[PDB]
């Protein structure tokens, strides 16, 4: 099945939202395939935020995402990339609706708690950038036949 | 007051979402008038899904809804049919928004956890098809005057 | 597996605790085998409270448990009778510890929200008294092998 | 930072939603600056609902908001006035989306549980009308740098 | 009915536990009669902690409880003083059991999140010390007859 | 500060309890220092369960803990080893009290959802056995001074 990359940013860890966030994906029916607590290197972050390499805020972005530990995750399921984004809510917490992670839990786009892959192709980039393939665990949910036909 | 029929499907029971679902209707202010745990017969299911009698997936639908027990419910209140549907979310979990039952809890339209009456008229059909009239309990909530003017 | 009878009393329904209570038994791993929303008849209640037939408060007890609808349940699992009682907490909410249903949710022994069978033998009495055998649904949880060895 | 006035109405207190509502604003990241449990006087209420002084329902509105205690609050943060309104949901619970306070918790516009300032200017009116300036507490959240850049 | 004084300490407010704590008392069935957000004066604190006036840590205690705003509450109900203490848990979070406020939410006795009156007589002292009598609101819960016989 | 090793077992992952468990440790005030999703090797498991090397069930234990992925964690705080065990509850879910992880979420000792180090010395063994020292992240909580004096 399809897979997406979700990172809980420094502010999401600091504010004690790690279990809250993981619970949303579990209760939805998505399968945890990768989980990892790290301090992302500025190099790794530079590669991650490469489409913004020439934007001005880039320097600060990489500085901040390096300022503390992140929880890197890989989740799997039908349309997990788009649905994951719906579950996170709008990138700017101000346009995020109640019920979503950014809608419920944060305020400002610079401290917006979480990242999710925006496309299947960027998902595959980011999973590959953040995880070794032997760090991705494959198993079958006991609930699979009740989640999918 | 108005009444709607809500059924928790086999996957909703299997995944342990019965208490979760009932809680959403209680905390909203709607009144439980009927509650019943059953295995719906293929006959009963055929009558329930009669507008899809000639559609192709019909056979599988009836087979699946018979594959395990369902929780049949009747809820009552102002606009409960439309609001109930809003609370369930879009029939395809993929269009369901976070905050709704299908939005929070499931992924695929074939395993979409729950059913709610789509109209007042289909509500009355379904309540009559699934419940004997002496199975419907009438009482007054202690909170009624704080729920309604 | 072992089975117990749990009834949510009129005050538990009035106070909107039905979904909350069911959720505690689901998340524990117990299997719902019977669920039923009714107004218990004074006759049925008299048989239920027969060990207190000659106690004085008996009249009031039967009057109260008839004063509104109850949710009658049958739950199944290893030691469900004793564990169900531990989950409910002490019969007097005043001795009930936080974390339990009566501990979390109620105050006075006369309005103590819930009933659970006190023994395997009284469980079998009460299941037989409150449920027709065809109202008890048998199925296998998708999670069974992860709940039991 | 910006500030808004939020009042939990008599029905919100009666239905035990005070901690629920406060939790939504805390977990969002907004800062509690004022909190106060009162019975609003008909005079105070008349000033509060002054734009509806000549509307017909006015009499009933003031009578109801006086019928029981309200929890008056002041919350602070980036765009708290508009975001607060988004968090409350539509004034008519019928147009309120799941995930929001009125969407999750109530049904009818006459018993709609909560009030929030509709503009920065009405916010400043209402804060001044409901709170003495020494009742507003200023402090710095330990989480501030993780909520704002 | 009996009344107790409960104060959420500076660390409880800082850590965003105000709504959480109030919710435990509401869902239990106790009645909020007083609610107030303040910075306790060192004088007021000295009177509050008068039995520890000659203990050494006293100076620090008063300094800390003055270091930030507290939520002062009065709650009412059958045995609310002792039950309130049971709900808070042991004063040292290390002896607090899961399910209780201190058991769930904190670690160290010096940052133990909350205060509750230890006796009916100290309750009456503290309510009188912290609240003006016109700040205490009297009303009847819609749920009273379902909480008490 | 003191550190303990906590592993969510295959049944805890299968049953969707990962976010629930992590939330209990976060909300308590403990600091996540290590997080890791893996399939434990039979060799690693043999070293982990070495005090039971000569017990008979050993073979099955290692087979089961290898049967699916586990979430390995390191948590840090005052008395985290003993408190962690209190939070998990009794090793046999049957003696576990409501409010605890095993008390709330599981039934049978063979499927008891979670592991926590039983001593400071076994904690140090297990952290060293399961984590590389560069996988343990050090940072300061924004809430530290509100958790500890």
């Amino acid at each position: 099945c399809e897979r997406t990359f979700i990172a809980i940013k420094p502010d999401g860890v600091q504010r004690g939202l790690v279990g809250e966030i993981i619970k949303r994906f579990e209760q939805k029916g998505f399968r945890l395939v990768g989980l990892k607590f790290m301090q992302a290197s500025e190099d790794l972050l530079k590669e991650h935020y490469v489409d913004l390499k020439d934007r001005p805020f880039f320097a600060g972005l990489v500085k901040y995402m390096h300022s503390g530990p992140v929880v890197a995750m890989v989740w799997e399921g039908l349309n997990v990339v788009k649905t994951g984004r719906v579950m996170l809510g709008e990138t700017n917490p101000a346009d995020s609706k109640p019920g979503t992670i950014r809608g419920d839990f944060c305020i400002q786009v610079g401290r917006n708690i979480i990242h999710g892959s925006d496309s299947v192709e960027s998902a595959e980039k980011e999973i590959g950038l953040w995880f070794h393939p032997e760090e991705l665990v494959d198993y079958t949910s006991c609930a699979q036949n009740w989640i999918y036909e």
